[PDB]
């Protein structure tokens, strides 16, 4: 429900379904870019975060909220 359990869930969800490290994972490296992640899967990864942490994602800013900052920062920001 923090930053922290955020900020760590996050990491680690995605430094497991990606080939990313969970310390390299930075918000100064999109991973939808760094990784090149597919389109489809977003909607899934917003879910979850969504689901998770229990946060209402916009259909805009879901496309921005992709980055290791750029989520968090969201996720907590909105509550």
């Amino acid at each position: 429900m923090t930053r922290e359990e955020v900020l760590q869930k996050v990491a680690k969800i995605i430094s497991n379904h990606f080939d990313i490290e969970a310390d390299q994972v930075t918000d100064q490296l999109n991973i939808k870019d760094d990784l090149n992640a597919d389109s489809i899967s977003v909607m899934e990864f917003v879910l979850e975060l969504e689901d998770e942490f229990g946060t209402e994602i916009s259909d805009e800013d879901a496309e921005k909220i992709e980055t290791v900052g750029a989520a968090v920062d969201y996720i907590v920001s909105n509550s």
